[PDB]
């Protein structure tokens, strides 16, 4: 009843500007949830980069579970191009060591372009395991 995973490219959404992209650990696994990937960074702080829903989606909830993370710096963008931004929802993560934080964001918004920028960690190495945005598709782009 509403409140679907938009960030999944199973729902057409891609990443893009991947400050660092590995190729056999790849961002792509990101947009797939799959638990044997993950992106990890090779050394880029800040570590930032945009998912594209390619779409007009409504978003009510950011859930985010990931490890290490420190400052996660949200922009968001509800424009056409990889442009215009707006800073939604910067926002410091409790470290988490061995433990699975699964994190419900509450941030109501319509966007197209998210770019999420993990400025520190309190690890050298930050890793995202699956994140997605809970909320509906209100407009498709070919229709």
């Amino acid at each position: 009843m509403r409140k679907i995973d938009l960030c999944l490219s199973s729902e057409g959404s891609e990443v893009i500007l991947a400050t660092s992209s590995d190729e056999k650990h790849p961002p792509e696994n990101i947009i797939d949830g799959n638990p044997e990937t993950f992106w990890t960074t090779t050394g880029m702080f800040p570590q930032e980069f945009i998912i594209c829903f390619h779409k007009h989606v409504r978003i009510e909830r950011l859930v985010i579970q990931s490890y290490f993370v420190q400052t996660l710096k949200i922009e968001k963008s509800t424009s056409k191009e990889p442009v215009d931004f707006e800073q939604w929802i910067e926002k410091d993560l409790v470290h988490t060591e061995g433990q699975l934080q699964n994190e419900e964001i509450v941030a109501h918004g319509s966007a197209t372009y998210l770019r999420f920028i993990i400025v520190s960690a309190f690890d050298h190495f930050a890793s995202v395991h699956s994140v997605s945005a809970e909320g509906t598709v209100v407009s498709n782009l070919s229709s």
